[PDB]
């Protein structure tokens, strides 16, 4: 996962095209999909109205440098800034270029108030990115070992436990950075409370609060962004996967305090990074969301969905907990029936899942899904189940 | 730095801003846009990808995606390709593969030698790779292991060797630090120390790679290979795309990289986008357009140098130019007067004009970019 994925980790699976929740492989197989690309096409497959937006942009300018202004680029600042509720966004190319965007802005902060190499808490059991910097920040010897050394004043505290993060807290600190919901260990939504909490220390001790969205964000948790759930705000959030459903492209926004005191002379005041298809991209996702109301969707749905899981994990014994928020769930099995062979199963019965933590199945459905998919994926899913 | 333009769209190499000014573009998008603008023929490959997959995760398979690691792999002479979203994601993903290719072997924490004035990426480990301080600064401490050598100075990377060394990382021709292509010598000393050493030649090909210098990639002018390159920016011709290279050395020596099963980024629209790439290159001949018309571009600045007293020195290798001058002259105004003209070039090194023309670029249009030019340099 820090690197090159080998070949037993990927599925035998070839996938040449999709239509709105489902993918075809090479075979003219018809999945149902219940992974998005991994949180990645919220919008599902070959949308008309995605579709059109980028080709249309396609035969107008799909690069520029940073060198000069484009439209559509201020347009998807715009809409992101305002779906945020932070105040400047720097687009990047992915999740992982988010996060290094986000760690250098937050050494920066720390640097210009004489505080030099500003060190980060992070959370045990999340993954941020396999560049270097992002690479620091996950607590996982394995995934660093052959790669050491990486950035170092990075700390490692207990996700949604309060005192193992002001247990390392200093006056060096410049950061505490968590995943609005954790995946790498299996699917574990932060807490309200906990979010409160992180706030308010982060308020006292002038350290950066950073929300990591790239997962959880862009509509999935029936908000635009997981951390409205607990409302507060961070002082930086990254964005990418959904940001572009599909499209390559990535972000991290900033708040007023944090442009006020990391930016230097200089500054043009404008947004950073990007290019017109992308961004072209970002603006038909906003727009899109907004006439298909797909916040209502997922919100609708969701109880629909955590009950279908509950019912599944009610009629077999080896199906233990159910976590998530909105369309992002986790569901742990028994030690007693490997994961992946679920999986293979449920691919047999033309389903697509994903794993995550020691041995469970993540649900990352579109969010166009509709009442009959989960239908659909129940029965599915209950079929592969019965074989256990 | 940003210029107060609005770029709006394009044809050819023409770029058009928001009040539908025509500009003759020198610069590519900084080296991207090696077909110009609206390619009709890129276009349509792109469209037609766009109605069938944008993305799979690398959790699946698809053919876009193993048909580009196929030419690019062939293009550039080594085994196994990785494709990254971007030039620096694709350096960081070459540090490790480095890192990892030493530890290996029983060595810890391998160590890089990098190169004044080089250029490398903003991410953290790409930074690292990055010359001055006044990058770095803010952002320390940074990945530990860099020490910095005198770019066609053979010496100066024998002295920053030892034990911990695992990889020389250059690029082929440097670019954002001030145009300064490699010498061949200097390349073939670098691979004869690092085949001695068992030390791992980086090649990063980001700026100066895809045909730009004549030949798919700059190294090819040394007659010389690497152990690992770094490929983007052309590679997707305005698509959001990078690439790690290695050869087989590197491969069988990891059990992932190996495999032939194994990969690493990528989605099928970039992938797409980078076989129409290969494709229209071969097919319109690209490499030979820029090899016919650089012999005429490099006299066209030369001329220039003998005409302007404060334009003092030429460099480059095919389509990648620069052109230095006098501290009395600020670079940025003359590439401000320039845009008045309509012309777009870009700057780099100390107070230097940098040229990087779309690879489809005419012999008119470098007269057309002569007599601009000449304008804009007459006013001072
Ligand atoms: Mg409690
Ligand atoms: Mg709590
Ligand atoms: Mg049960
Ligand atoms: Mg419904």
């Amino acid at each position: 996962q820090s690197h090159i994925i080998p070949t037993y980790k990927r599925f035998d699976i070839v996938l040449e095209k999709g239509q709105g929740v489902y993918l075809f492989d090479d075979k003219a197989k018809k999945y149902l999909d219940f992974s998005s690309g991994i949180g990645v096409c919220a919008l599902g497959y070959n949308h008309a109205k995605f579709n059109a937006k980028i080709k249309a942009q396609v035969d107008k300018l799909l690069h520029t440098s940073n060198l000069y202004y484009n439209e559509n680029i201020a347009a998807a600042a715009k809409n992101l800034a305002k779906a945020s509720a932070l105040e400047r966004v720097f687009f990047t190319n992915s999740g992982t270029e988010s996060i290094e965007g986000a760690m250098k802005t937050a050494r920066k902060y720390a640097f210009n108030k004489g505080v030099k190499g500003g060190q980060f808490i992070a959370f045990k059991h999340s993954f941020h990115g396999r560049t270097l910097g992002a690479l620091s920040l996950t607590a996982n010897e394995k995934y660093q070992k052959p790669f050491k050394p990486l950035i170092s004043g990075v700390k490692f505290a207990k996700y949604n436990d309060i005192s193992s993060v002001e247990k390392l807290v200093n006056e060096k600190t410049c950061a505490i950075i968590l995943e609005s919901v954790q995946g790498e260990g299996g699917i574990n939504p932060a807490n309200k409370d906990f979010y409160k909490a992180l706030r308010k220390l982060c308020d006292e001790k002038d350290i950066l609060l950073i929300a990591d969205e790239i997962q959880c964000g862009m509509g999935r948790s029936g908000k635009f962004f997981a951390y409205e759930h607990a409302q507060i705000l961070p002082d930086i959030m990254t964005s990418a996967k959904a940001l572009g459903c599909g499209l390559s492209v990535g972000a991290f926004v900033i708040n007023q305090k944090v442009a006020s005191n990391s930016l230097e002379a200089g500054d043009h005041g404008s947004t950073y990074g990007g290019n017109p298809l992308v961004c072209a991209g970002v603006n038909a996702v906003f727009e899109i969301f907004k006439e298909e109301k797909i916040l209502e969707n997922v919100n609708k749905l969701t109880p629909y969905l955590e009950q279908s899981l509950d019912e599944l994990i009610n009629e077999f014994d080896f199906c233990k907990k159910r976590k998530g928020l909105g369309f992002m769930q986790g569901l742990s099995l028994d030690k007693s029936v490997k994961v992946a062979k679920v999986i293979q199963k449920c691919q047999e019965n033309a389903l697509l899942l994903i794993s995550c933590g020691e041995n469970d199945l993540r649900f990352l459905p579109p969010l166009i899904l509709q009442k009959e998919h989960i239908d659909e994926m129940s029965e599915k899913l209950r079929k592969a189940l019965k074989s256990f």
